[PDB]
């Protein structure tokens, strides 16, 4: 029944997993074009200082799969290469329900932000959609999606 923001266990929040809501503080890149719109399948911990993600995305109207590998800082804090450098960092979690995300990228533009709400299950209640707008709106993001709304390429799981 219980939120864990601080020692978060790696090897606890390991396993499958689905992408719920999207948010960000430009909203070309959270668009059908965009390359930040991925789903999440699994994570797994590789060592002490390693998580490794899975995902899917669509090129060209196409279902890919695509594996990474995040290195940790300090604790709750990753950096991985895609699509540029990117800074992210485990907000909360309730281990065996959700993950909240807040992420940083750089390029050579300007950097921008983007906030993930991920569920063991592929929908949750309202409740919980409405504390994720909340968390958004006190951090001045506007743009927000709910991706139960579209293909997020469950077709291709497993």
């Amino acid at each position: 029944e219980n939120v864990v923001r601080s020692n978060i266990d790696i090897s606890k929040i390991s396993g499958e997993w689905y992408s719920i809501l999207l948010a960000s503080d430009v909203k070309e890149k959270i668009e059908e074009n965009g390359s930040m719109r991925v789903f999440v399948e699994h994570i797994k911990a590789l060592d002490n200082s390693s998580l490794s993600f899975v995902f899917h995305t669509k090129e060209n109207g196409k279902c890919t799969e695509i594996f990474l590998v995040a290195d940790k800082t300090k604790d709750g804090v990753y950096t991985v290469v895609y699509d540029g450098y990117n800074v992210f960092s485990i907000v909360e979690t309730v281990y065996d329900e959700y993950i909240l995300l807040h992420l940083l990228n750089f390029d050579k533009t300007r950097p921008f932000q983007l906030v993930e709400f991920y569920a063991r299950e592929p929908d949750v209640s309202q409740k919980l959609k409405e504390k994720f707008v909340k968390y958004c709106q006190e951090h001045g993001i506007v743009n927000i999606l709910d991706l139960t709304e579209v293909d997020r390429c469950l077709q291709a799981r497993g």
